[PDB]
């Protein structure tokens, strides 16, 4: 057994949709050229774009973007509130995520990142990206990109 | 397609160290506490330790420390000079080694590990800390922990 070195454990493959987590906002908005290419698409056309957050005991820790490209989802997805934002569209729509590719980085927390995760200017972050397909197929249907503070989370993974 | 926030991509699932890597030391040597833990060992019994690390153009990027609990494996292991350590032990000894869990952490260095890593006070690391078994069995076979300048490496995972 290896032993935790942070406050917190979490799994890395249910961070992008934690049950506690809180919309913050929804929107539609063109795409930046870094969404865009993850998702496959053209480069200032609408996503829906919904950011979530979850706190410990007050604290923030986890914030995440999360960019979809399928527009028809979004009667569905501005009425999400909190709780696992893939559970709650799996049940509205019958859509079941499944990841494709994570991308892991850390880097120092930087301007508008501090801000909404609430803390000082170079805060180490850990960064996860993922893109996700329905179940079905090689289409990503959400970008997500999670930002984590690293002095109060480890990501932990079974095999 | 995700882009890239790093200068170089490794697979987080890519078992041992990389294909450029040296040996920097091969020892015997006692199971500290944290070591003694992950190996399901007691404190103090001899582990074989090998520590390895990654360059480019002599600048310091990827250190692991590697703990393993069979001390058979001396004859082999100390022979390890260069390379894919786990494709070195799989070439030598048949064993392919397969991983149970994995920790990612990130944090910011200090004392001995900008000793190692050759990098200032306070740079941003990610620590990937594994264990990994033969085929089978509830002993781990070895207890491996990665520090990786974030800034010059992120991990990338395939579903
Ligand atoms: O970042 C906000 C804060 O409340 O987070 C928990 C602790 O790290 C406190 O030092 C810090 O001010």
């Amino acid at each position: 057994h290896m032993n935790a070195q942070a406050r917190f454990s979490q799994n890395l493959l249910d961070q992008g949709s934690h049950p506690t987590s809180e919309k913050l906002l929804s929107v539609l908005r063109p795409a930046s050229g870094h969404v865009a290419d993850a998702l496959g698409i053209t480069e200032g056309e609408n996503v829906i774009h919904l950011r979530t957050l979850r706190r410990v005991n007050g604290v923030a820790l986890c914030l995440i973007d999360h960019y979809f490209a399928d527009l028809t989802l979004w009667p569905t997805l501005q009425r999400f509130d909190s709780g696992s934002l893939h559970d709650f569209l799996r049940e509205q729509t019958g859509i079941a995520l499944r990841r494709s590719q994570t991308r892991i980085s850390a880097r120092r927390a930087q301007a508008k990142e501090c801000q909404r995760l609430e803390i000082p200017n170079m805060s180490p972050l850990l960064c996860v990206r993922t893109l996700n397909h329905r179940d079905g197929e090689s289409s990503p249907a959400e970008y997500s990109v999670s930002l984590t503070r690293a002095d109060m989370i480890e990501f932990t993974m079974e095999h």
